[PDB]
């Protein structure tokens, strides 16, 4: 049998630091990684209020989590028990970056992240610090293999009050902790968004789907 199950556990921490602000967050959730969805709610542990936009942290709130078709190998679900790790940079349109690496591990029927996340150069006025965006738009990941190991591609974009773009690109390198067959290039569609929140972000919850789909179509 699978050490992926249908119905998979998540527990998180992530300790993190946007423009020097310090914070640590946990998380709890589940997800259904042969459908591709999974909900997290997070918590903030530490540097409750929250000074910058929450959605510059939600992406990395595990591509374990994503539906495939049987003719694309899975990168993701191949790497376990072993798991995988990866790290990210963020670039915003404003210079605004966040680099941002995980460590995805199982333990029974729950992945558990490690995460760390830093975040700089935002302006002070800018939508970040202002707390102006409104959430990612749905977006479309291009996976492929460079130097043994996967990258993920995005021109991603975040929503701005009052209308508009704020765009990002995010550039995701994953390693596997084995040997596994290795995809073609393929893309992943994401949609991520926070279902609730409270006042000052001090507990959120977070849902994303993904679906992979080949390049050749």
């Amino acid at each position: 049998s699978g050490v992926i199950k249908p119905d998979m556990k998540i527990k998180l921490k992530m300790e993190g630091n946007v423009n020097g602000y310090a914070f640590v967050i946990e998380g709890e959730g589940e997800g259904k990684p042969y459908d591709g969805t999974n909900t997290i709610n997070l918590e903030v542990k530490e540097g409750a209020p929250l000074p910058f936009s929450y959605d510059i942290l939600t992406t990395a709130f595990n591509r374990a989590f994503t539906k495939y078709p049987d003719d694309i190998p899975n990168y993701f679900k191949q790497s376990f028990p072993e798991g995988y790790s990866w790290e990210r940079t963020m670039t915003f349109e404003d210079k605004g970056i966040v680099k941002v690496k995980s460590d995805i591990s199982l333990e029974e029927d729950s992945f558990i992240y490690e995460i760390y996340l830093k975040g700089e150069n935002f302006p002070p006025n800018g939508p970040v610090m202002q707390k102006k965006t409104t959430g990612w738009d749905a977006s479309t990941e291009r996976m492929y293999v460079r130097d043994g190991v996967l990258k993920g591609d995005v021109k991603h974009k975040l929503l701005l009050e009052g209308g508009g773009y704020y765009r990002v690109d995010f550039k995701t390198i994953y390693r596997a902790k084995k040997a596994v067959k290795l995809p073609d290039y393929h893309f992943v569609d994401h949609r991520i968004e926070i279902l609730n929140y409270d006042k000052d972000y001090n507990k959120v919850t977070v849902y994303e789907s993904a679906v992979a789909r080949n390049s050749t179509d």
